[PDB]
């Protein structure tokens, strides 16, 4: 495993799944990604995947969730489709992925949550629908108090004066898009023991991450989230949970430039959130080794997990690379992650 250097599959050609994350099943690891251009941002294609028994043979599996060639479907050709993860439903035995979704010709304005649907790992998948999240309902910990606020949208338009912050804090981007559903751009999915899943999302304008409890079949929303961080500009979360306990890499918000790393941990998933130190440690941490985080992959056979990131080149992005590393935990159960040239496992 060398993080940043040209990865390739079993046929010789560069591996093209960024923003991505990793699944087991059947003996096999099932890595799914956008399927980035040479020259633009918009993907051609769609989602990609590619298959491995060992993480260091990837044999390409093709596209799993391609584009529509329908005018007017929520995934025609030009559609934004970024950070693709792909969780496995057991009491259906299908494969759900979600994914950030825009629409095409509306730049990142519409931004929505897609859902497709698989009977095996690789696919293809078959898309179901796309929109914001939970139309109508609160947050479970925005308060009676802050629900019944007034926000006068005039008062507002300037971002980052004190009064703005406090306002986005108490809910005023919540309550801006109630009707319609919350915003959801970057994003993630966590499978917990009990088979509850969970969309995690940076939402209110990537100002503010949000965890909403996904229905049983995975396929829908339950009405019941939370916010976490408003205004903290938290983006790409990874997640995983260790004897008991949550932890969440995220990034922050400057565009395609790598930035400080944080790291947010809570007892119970929408239960109160707080966040750490920059987990990464060492030369160059202070820009997560040139990286934006995208998933933790657990190995629970070891009881150890490795963190994904995309090592992003805005100029060709698929030449974009990839850093996987080693999560490591302190003498007091905190994870940390190094960097290593190259590693095994
Ligand atoms: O918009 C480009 C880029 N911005 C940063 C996000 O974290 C990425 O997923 C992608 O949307
Ligand atoms: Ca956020």
């Amino acid at each position: 495993i060398a993080s940043g250097k040209v990865w390739r599959d079993t046929d010789g050609n560069v591996i093209n799944a960024h923003g991505g994350g990793i699944l087991f099943h059947e003996g096999k690891y099932y890595w799914f990604g956008e399927h980035r251009p040479a020259s633009g941002f918009v993907t051609e294609k769609g989602i990609n995947c590619y298959s491995s028994t060992d993480l260091y043979n990837w044999k390409s599996e093709g596209i799993a969730l391609a584009v529509s060639e329908e005018e007017g479907h929520d995934i025609e050709k030009g559609c934004i489709m970024e950070r693709p993860k792909v969780i496995y439903n057991a009491k259906t035995g299908k494969f759900v992925m979600w994914l950030h979704l825009e629409l095409k010709g509306q730049g990142y304005g519409p931004a929505r949550a897609a859902v497709a649907v698989s009977d095996s790992p690789a696919g293809p998948y078959r898309f179901i629908r796309s929109g914001r999240v939970n139309p109508g309902a609160y947050p479970l910990n925005m308060t009676r108090k802050e629900r019944k606020m007034k926000w006068n949208p005039e008062e507002y338009k300037e971002w980052w004066t004190p009064k703005w912050y406090e306002a986005i804090a108490k809910g005023m981007f919540v309550k801006r898009d109630l009707k319609d559903g919350q915003m959801s751009r970057d994003m993630t999915l966590f499978v917990d023991d009990d088979g509850k899943a969970y969309h995690i999302y940076s939402s209110e304008d990537n100002l503010t991450l949000q965890i909403a409890e996904l229905a049983d079949d995975y396929l829908s929303h339950t009405g019941k989230y939370i916010r976490i961080f408003p205004g903290g500009h938290n983006e790409a979360p990874a997640i995983f949970k260790k004897e008991g306990t949550y932890w969440m890499i995220t990034s922050g918000c400057t565009g395609w430039d790598p930035n400080k790393a944080r790291l947010l941990t809570a007892d119970s998933m929408l239960g109160e959130w707080k966040q750490l130190p920059n987990p990464c440690v060492g030369e160059d941490a202070d820009k997560t080794f040139g990286g934006q985080s995208t998933y933790i992959l657990p190995l629970p056979e070891k009881g150890q997990f490795f963190f994904m990131a995309d090592m992003w080149r805005p100029k060709s992005l698929a030449d974009s690379r990839y850093i996987w590393l080693p999560v490591q935990f302190d003498d007091k159960g905190v994870p940390f992650i190094k960097w290593m040239d190259r590693w095994n496992f």
